[PDB]
C-alpha cells in the first residue's frame, strides 16, 4: 500500500477515477465522430482531423489525470467506457455542437473537482487542474465556437457547399 | 520455349493476358478523360491531372502483369485495345461515375482471378495481386468515393461554381 | 450511403467491428496493466514502459481496423468497452501470464477472422491481416515468451531479487 | 524599511523565516547522509550522490524563499540550524525512510503556509508556492517511495547483495 500519500482525500482520490473515465469517454466519441467524417458518404478529412487529434488530447488528459493519482498515492480504478452517444454524426455543424456541449460537461467536471480540492485544502490538485486542464479547455472551447459561427454563417441556403468551404479553407488537410 | 514455368496454368497465363487487356483498355479511357478535360471549352487542369496520372498507373499495372507473365514462363499475347465507350465525357461528376463504374469492373477481374488462382493452387498469383494490385484498387475506389460524395455536395443550384470549386480546392495544380 | 462496398460481406463487416472492441478491450488492459506498475508500492517502471507500449499498439491496431472497415465501405459501429478484468495485477510474473492470454485471444480472433474472410473468398481482408496483424502477434507472443520463461528462471527462492533484476536488466528504462 | 510591501502580512513574513530555516536545515541533513554514504565503510557512491544533490535542491528551495520574501518586502531573520537528527545513518533503507519522514515534513510546512496564504488572501504567496515547491515536492516523495519499495523487495535474505545491487542499477554514478 501506499507509503506517499499526504493531504490526498479519498474524496478527491474517487472524483479523479470518475474524471479519467469522462476524458476516456471522451475520448471514444471522438474516435467516432473522425472515422464518420472518414466515410466514403461523409467524406471531410479536415473534420476527420480535427476530431481524431482531440481523441488524441482526450486520452493524453485521461493518462495525465492517472499519472497524477500514482503521484499523489491513490490508486487507478477503471469503469467500463460506456460507447458514444450516436453512431452518426449528421452534418459538421451537428458534429460542432455535440462536441462543444461534450467539452462544456468536461469543463463541468473540472470545475467541480476543483472545488472540490478547495473544499479539501488540497492544493496541489488545483494547481495540478488550473495547469494542465482549465486553460487548455477554455481555449478549446473558444476555438470550438469561433468554427460554429463560421459554421453557421456559411448554411445560408447552400448547405452542401458552405460545408465543404468550411472544410476546405477553416480545418487542416 | 519455357524451361522454368511450373504451377503456371494455361488458365491462369490466358486470364493474365486478359487483365492486361483490360488495364490497357482503362489506361486508354483514361488517356481520353484527361484530354477531354484540357479541352479550352471544359478547362479543369486538376480533372486533367487526376485522369493523366491514372492513365499512367493502369498502364504501369498492365506493365507489372506482363512482366510477372515472363517470370512464371507464359507468353504475353495482345488483343486490339477498343476505344473507350465515350469521345465527351461530360461534367466533373460524370466522369467521375464513369471512373467508378471502370475501377470495379478492373477490381471483380482481380477478384476473380485471385478465385481462379486459388482454385488452380497458384499461391505466387495470388501474392502477386494481394501485394501489388488489391490494396492499390481498394484505396483508388475509396478515393473516387470520396470525391464523389463531394462533387455531389457541391451541385446544390450553382453546378458551374460547385465544379470549379472542387478543381481548385480538392484536385491538384 | 456507400458507392464502394465490393466483394465485403456484411458477415466481415461485423467481425470487424468486434475485432475492434476486441483490440479497443485489450489497450484498455494495457492501460491499467501500465499505471499498475507505476504505484509507488509496484515501481517498475520497465514493467510500466512495457505494457504502456502495448497499449498504443493495440489502439493502433483498433484504428487500422477502423480506417479499413472505410476503406472497403463497411460502417464502424462502437460497444462499450469492458472494464479490464482485475483492478490489480500481482507480480510481473501474474501480468506477463494474463499478458500472452490475452494475446492468445486476439490471435484467435485474428485466425477466425481470416478463416471467415477465406470462406467469404475476400482476398483483401485475408491480405490485409496477413499483411499488419498476423505476423506482428506472432511475433508479440514469441518474446512475451521469452519473458515468461526469464521471468520464471529469475523466481528460485529471492522472487523480490529476481523481480528487481529482470526489470532493470531486460527490460526498458 | 520597505516602501514596496502590499498584501503581505506578518504571519506570512514570520512562516516564510520559519520555512526557510526547514528548508536550509534539511539540507544539512542532506549534506550529512550524503558524507555518511561516502565513508570508505559504507561507500555507496549513487547513494553518496541521490543525498548531495538533495542538499543542493534544499539550499535552492531555501535561497528562491529568501529572494521571495525580499521581492514582498519583508526582512529574512536566520536562526540557528539543528545539527541533523542522527551522526550515522544505517543502511540505504534506514537512510530513505528518514528521508521520506523529512520531505513529509517539509510538505506538511508547505501545505501549512499555502492555508496560512489563503486565510491571509494572499494569492502571490498561494501561486508562488503552487509554482516552485507543491508540485517539486510531490515527485520527489514520489521518487523516494518508488526507492522505498525497490529497496525493500531486494532485502530478502541477502540484505548486502540488494544494498549493492540497487546501489549498482537504480541510482546514479
Ligand atoms: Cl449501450
Ligand atoms: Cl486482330
Ligand atoms: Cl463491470
Ligand atoms: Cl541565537
Ligand atoms: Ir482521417
Ligand atoms: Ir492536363
Ligand atoms: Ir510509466
Ligand atoms: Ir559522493
Amino acid at each position: 500500500s501506499s507509503q506517499i500519500r499526504q493531504n490526498y482525500s479519498t474524496e478527491v482520490e474517487a472524483a479523479v477515477n470518475r474524471l479519467v473515465n469522462l476524458y476516456l469517454r471522451a475520448s471514444y466519441t471522438y474516435l467516432s465522430l473522425g472515422f464518420y467524417f472518414d466515410r466514403d458518404d461523409v467524406a471531410l478529412e479536415g473534420v476527420c482531423h480535427f476530431f481524431h487529434e482531440l481523441a488524441e488530447e482526450k486520452r493524453e488528459g485521461a493518462e495525465r489525470l492517472l499519472k497524477m493519482q500514482n503521484q499523489r498515492g491513490g490508486r487507478a480504478l477503471f469503469q467500463d467506457l460506456q460507447k458514444p452517444s450516436q453512431d452518426e454524426w449528421g452534418t459538421t455543424l451537428d458534429a460542432m455542437k455535440a462536441a462543444i456541449v461534450l467539452e462544456k460537461s468536461l469543463n463541468q467536471a473540472l470545475l467541480d473537482l476543483h472545488a472540490l480540492g478547495s473544499a479539501q485544502a488540497d492544493p496541489h490538485l488545483c494547481d495540478f487542474l488550473e495547469s494542465h486542464f482549465l486553460d487548455e479547455e477554455v481555449k478549446l472551447i473558444k476555438k470550438m465556437g469561433d468554427h460554429l459561427t463560421n459554421i453557421q454563417r456559411l448554411v445560408g441556403s447552400q448547405a452542401g457547399l458552405g460545408e465543404y468551404l468550411f472544410e476546405r479553407l477553416t480545418l487542416k488537410h
